[PDB]
């Protein structure tokens, strides 16, 4: 399912000036309701496609982009996720990741933004108990 | 690291004639005490090496091997994991898997047989919340 096309849905949530502040704990940071407004009802080829588009919208949002360094904004401008602090990386996984709260393998929505959150590699791995 | 050498420790647990009975639920089936008796204190190059020798030991145990079909014994004889019933597979993961209760990423013993169990792919994916 993850690699099959779908339409984005979901409301997301309003975020403040420290959006990814809690990306290293619990379920991490929600999809901003501003980003969801831009992606909602849009068709994607695969989750990876959504992923790419998700970060591009982040670089286009005046309030969201300002919370990142130039280097991370440049990355997001081309669909690449922002790099985390060294403390939060794990091997080749060095940038913020998107997690599905309810696993796609368990009928979880692939493009349901209310089922998607932003987490650090380190936290994502702990969420999946080591993977 | 699961890719670095180490010595197997742990006592394992007694089993009956239905060893992999609960491989599809909870933490699955434990490492047979009989298998741990043979592997304890031995050195392995990597967890993969342990995995192969673990299945080899199973094929060598009369009580355990007799619980599998000829085709599955053939696989373990050469260090390969036995195939599961179709309902328990997931994509290319079609054979029983070893799961570390406490993850290596969390200082869990890589070769601690009391931290290792046998689970179907479907169940293992569920334990890792989606992967
Ligand atoms: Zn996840
Ligand atoms: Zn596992």
């Amino acid at each position: 399912m993850r690699n099959k096309p779908g339409k984005a849905t979901g409301k997301g949530k309003p975020v403040n000036n420290k959006w990814l502040n809690n990306a290293g704990k619990d379920l991490g940071s929600p999809v901003p309701d501003r980003i969801a407004n831009k992606l909602r009802d849009k068709e994607f080829k695969s989750f990876d496609d959504f992923r790419k588009k998700f970060w591009e919208e982040v670089s286009k949002d005046p309030e969201l982009s300002k919370q990142f360094s130039r280097n991370n904004n440049d990355r997001m401008k081309v669909g690449k996720a922002p790099k985390t602090r060294t403390q939060d990386v794990s091997g080749k996984r060095t940038s913020f990741e998107l997690h599905h709260e309810k696993p796609i393998s368990q009928n979880g929505g692939v493009y349901d933004m209310d089922n998607i959150s932003v987490v650090t590699p380190k936290r994502h791995i702990d969420i999946h108990r080591g993977k």
